[PDB]
């Protein structure tokens, strides 16, 4: 599975988001061919979609 680090905060306020801080390394579930779409993810025991241009994979 993919990894990518946070680049910027995400406070993911909406039901489904996944909120995370800059520098957390997120595991990705689900990816697209556009880092400009919503991927899929969880860190720190939560799950959601997140602005994939917030990442950087490893
Ligand atoms: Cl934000
Ligand atoms: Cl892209
Ligand atoms: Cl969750």
């Amino acid at each position: 599975s993919p990894k990518a680090v946070a680049l910027y905060s995400f406070a993911g306020e909406e039901s489904g988001d996944l909120p995370f801080r800059k520098g957390d390394v997120i595991t990705i579930l689900k990816k697209s061919d556009s880092q400009n779409d919503w991927w899929t993810g969880r860190v720190n025991g939560r799950e959601g979609i997140f602005p994939a241009n917030y990442v950087e994979l490893v």
